[PDB]
């Protein structure tokens, strides 16, 4: 009656970003995963819906301060509803997502979600206090979020997997695959400007030599809550001349080698070749 | 450890406001309620700890961007960690609280209890951002959805762990009615104390009283500035005091005390237990 | 001597906007009106001059805070002289205009001008406190300003009308015509973005259904003293999909029917067909 | 009614500052002036009411964007209604005042009287915005155009309604000379009181005294910041006090009192009426 | 060891702007001057290096607050290191420059540099307190900076001049030439937008008539620490219609006449025609 | 004159802070040092004047953009002349100071002495802007490069003009060691006084003590805001006082006094001159 109006208020900021183009690597991963596990279409639908809400809510919490517009006539959610409403809808949406998950123990599910916020905590902490994460810390952070969200999807699918697949023989390789895939996806994605960092930027800072100019723009942007368009150009130009993108390409090639090995290992564990998964891996390049 | 370090980062904004001195009404209500239910001290402790986390996280989530200090050597949590870390920690803390609830237990019922709090806050944030002053009825409905609901959650948890010699089914209806009305009484009183985000006096003066141009305009000035300074606040106060709208609040509270005293009596009779603790709590919530 | 310098200071902000292109619908209306009344060219000149000063001064008072530039190298008057000088010149110019009018009773003339500020008061009041005017209030506001300024011109012309036209038989229809024409002109003009409002925007809010997104951008722009370019795009897109411009077109078609009736009624009262007035009405379309 | 509501909106910013306590000099001057002219109490009331509206509207028009509160529970009109509503109401109020003037009456002469006020304000706003410090002569010419002119308007209105047994033509010249000089005396005094927008002391120190680098630069700092804070103001004050430029103000005021006392005497002789009220007013305008 | 790192910090903001394109009129002047004096290539190199450091450091002190980017991906030095580091590096660089100069008396060298700051003082003073310099004051300011920097180069070269040139017979004409050349270069350069001023703008203000609009934008920009793009357009448009660029062209033509006379006088003092110097003069036109 | 006017413009920001009351330690150290070297009063006067110009110019160069007033009627130099004029005057004043140094004299040695000050300031500005908290060792190296160096410059100048009966070569090594250690002692003390840009206590608590999350985050908050307000400062202070890191400062200063008293004694023996002035100065630099 009047409660439908209240719900419409509560979910208005969510419905806003939920209409944006997703560029669904995650759903393509779940589809590829299900070519092995063969979970009923009805179930993977709910699992997709669950992790999407989880992913969308992550974005709302991430971009609740963002002022830059999303599309042509679509401002940031913050520029429609303000920070407070955005944050409140986001927190509610996560809890609703967890409630939806509880249909497919309790403490285990809660812990899996909470790891995501452990990851975000480190990312936020480092950003706010001006720490450039080492490559090792960068990876651990990715594992606790982008990799973790991927892991949640994998676990839910394994739980609802067809009765003719051996879950215990496969759970091992499946999560090693998931962790490496999320890392590969995140590294690839952070590369597609040149997240807040990149493998190139991180390596350049920590590897060798003085780039006083670079240290100082980052501090400048940090003081201003981000860098301008010119400053970003400047940082890209430094990275391009130091040949630091070549390091990223080296790591990714090795990452594909590790991942192609994991897939074949699983393809042999089951009697199922997975071109879809190998296809997805091949499209996460350079 | 290095995961202990990661935990310390995550909990750091929570540990900050958690050291602030609390109001005390919530724990006092639980103690007064337990004089009936006689829940084991260990269990009420966990229940107290759980709703406190739930309460502190609520504070963090709506104070994540105000700039006024809490005490002299205590800036706002926002002015220590920033909005992002504050909001992230807060959201984590709520999930951690829900995990703690289940630990001493239905799953969907627990979730629905928590989510009501955000439906109530959604309306609060909606009205504020779009310059709508709540009607007295909407103001109550919001209070029931939040402050009344958090009290309700505490009540539900106590009932489930009540000593096996009290009749939970005979007492359940009366107990939740008492809880809702007391949360309202607590909130109205609290908003009143803070007057001299809304107030029953301010609500009544806008809807059932005729055109005050300076009041409406100074509210819009504050609404589009994030908040009013002291002189604007004082100006709003001065208007309320000359129109004697504070008397309306006094009237509602007195009637609310009558309802509540009657509700306590019914429960003091259903059980064979007089509750001077609950009645004292009621009396201290004066306007 | 030195007083010429002082006057040049006082009227500098006025001379600034007075050189802008007017897009004179008002003067075309006065010309069309004079095809009936046949007021001496010298007199309509002074009347045109009077209402223009009145209109220009209205703009100065309206845009004394505006930061957006007018033309290519022409910033807002505020960005040349500041708010204080702009406001002071504006108020002076209105009083001078009234003095000029007093050549063509006193309390009646003063009252006619004061109605304009009654209209602006409601517009400013609603804008500042976040009230979206109903269609009825929107009309009453238009009648008290854009329609009122038009009415002032009509009255002045009627007063100086040729001796062979019956003022008493015509005054009735003439002011009904003027009120409807100003309304039609304002509705048409507010449409030419998609004033601060529009008939479409007003109707959409008040007619039917929840557009949470729409309510919230308006509140956001209100807090910021106007919306950005993206937010305006967003509002247009919502109105375009809700087919709300179709309501405006419906009202305008009806408005032209009422107005064509008024013109013919006057064309028959006198023995004078007025193609110029009908031409003007036909160009205020969609 | 619904037009009464519209009126209330329009007059709301005016009703706000109209409740502030006034200086009182203007009404006192009119009373002292009426001890000569013996205008019917009803008429001087309307004249007082008219120039007050004219005065209040002037305040609104140049205080439409300063952010400092007037009293403790009284923020600036700007900080209640905003600039737009303040400016719109003010402009309306001036026109309403002019309409009131005609009501108890030439048309063009009345308009010209009002428009002088804006010519004077134009120069004030011009010099301020472009960082020009007025010469003492320009400072007087501005005062005559505004504060002196408003007093002049009051004088003209009183004269026109004067008791039929006083010779208006014999007294007119002396009366306007007195009015101009008293407006100047009132303004110089007032600016002096506010020192310890300009001041006679500050004007004199810049033009007839040699190079003070810190003073000029701190003025430019304030001019491009909208205004100086207290320490900058205090700094400006400290410079004026050590250069003893305040003594120059004292000198001008003493000479002004001599001129004014002589002017009152001439009028006290043209009429057979000593005016202790006007002389008391003069004496109270001390530096 | 660690001191190399400290030096790299200290000189990081200097190395930043030192890589920018110079558009070296100054070096072309020194080359032209050396066609007479014939100072050893090694020495003019150090002299060029000295005045460049001096010039670069001048820029750092001038633009330590500037927010506008220099090139495509090169923000202002202020937007990399902040004002404090920029100012500190600048002051250090001047002192190092003076130390470098001391290889080619002491009080005379110090005084020559200090004149530069006397010039900047007047420029900064006038800008901050809203004084438009007269043409005479404009010239004296130029002589104390742009002309003075040119004079420093001339003096250093004269000191190291070949033994077969008469320094005493030439010092007179050489410094008159230098002063006039710097003035001509600065006037030409200030013209290449339409420094903070121009000969046209200065003349227009001081020559004749009221341009209220012009006075008020300048005050507006002054309050805002500079004018926007539109305001600058507006100022150019006023100058272009008042035919004030014609005054600049008049002064420059006369300046070339004076300068061509000085060059020939020197060409006859020595037995050396200097096409390079005359070439440089010819390229400082309009 | 019209060049005297130009000079007045140039020196105006310098003349402003030059009238502020000085700390006095620098001149007191020179006087105590001259009790050994017996430099003619005329010469030490010029040396004092020179290092003062050098010191005042340093203040101007790093206070050219802070907005807090110095006294009640004394705003920051920045808030009188702006950053540009302040920075320009400061840079000129340093060059003028160097010219004064040469006047009462090597050229390259004098320049190198001055340039060390900017190498030290470069590190200070670098660490601050990029959020690096100096290690105790780096903190000392910076102090030696600046405050210690300015003292060193004064020492070198005194030595060169010392009375011909004191052995400069026998005393040079001990004198510079004393100078460096005293500059450090003066700076540590001064930073300590300002606690209750860095401080030895704050430095020690971050590096040799374990994870304080609120401290690090509030520093970053201030670092990206240009500076902390009073409550943030007070909050930082409250943390230092409960961790008793102030005791570490006390320990270093006591050990520093032991070293310095030993150094004075060696010089009191190399010369036949006890220096109660230098020892008193040492003792007054207490923590």
């Amino acid at each position: 009656d009047h409660i439908f109006f209240e719900k419409a208020v509560l979910e208005a900021p969510y419905d806003y970003i939920a209409s944006m183009p997703s560029k669904g690597v995650r759903d393509q991963f779940i589809d590829a995963l299900n070519d092995w596990l063969r979970v009923p279409d009805v179930k993977v639908g709910k699992i997709k819906d669950a992790v999407r809400v989880l992913h969308n809510s992550s974005l709302l919490l991430d971009d609740f301060q963002d002022n830059s517009p999303l599309r042509r006539g679509k401002p940031s959610t913050h520029n429609i509803f303000g920070s407070a409403q955005t944050v409140n809808t986001a927190t509610y949406s996560i809890i609703k997502a967890i409630g939806q998950i509880m249909e497919f123990s309790v403490q285990e599910v809660m812990n899996s979600i909470m790891i995501l916020f452990q990851g975000q905590a480190m990312d936020l902490f480092w950003t706010y206090n001006g720490h450039v994460p080492s490559e090792e810390e960068y990876y651990r952070m990715i594992d606790q979020k982008t990799g973790q969200l991927f892991s949640i999807a994998t676990s839910l699918l394994l739980n609802a997997a067809d009765n003719e697949i051996p879950r215990t023989k496969i759970q091992s390789c499946l999560h090693r695959l998931t962790r490496l895939l999320g890392r590969c996806f995140q590294i690839r994605d952070d590369y597609q400007n040149l997240g807040k960092w990149s493998l190139a930027l991180i390596h350049m800072i920590h590897k060798q030599r003085s780039h006083m100019a670079l240290l100082n723009v980052l501090s400048t942007g940090r003081k201003h809550g981000g860098m301008t368009l010119e400053q970003k150009q400047f940082v890209l130009d430094i990275i391009e001349e130091e040949k630091s993108l070549d390091y990223t390409r080296s790591v990714m090639m090795d990452l594909h080698v590790q991942l192609r090995a994991e897939i074949g290992r699983i393809e042999i564990l089951l009697d199922s070749p997975n071109p879809a998964m190998r296809l997805l891996l091949e499209l996460l390049r350079v």
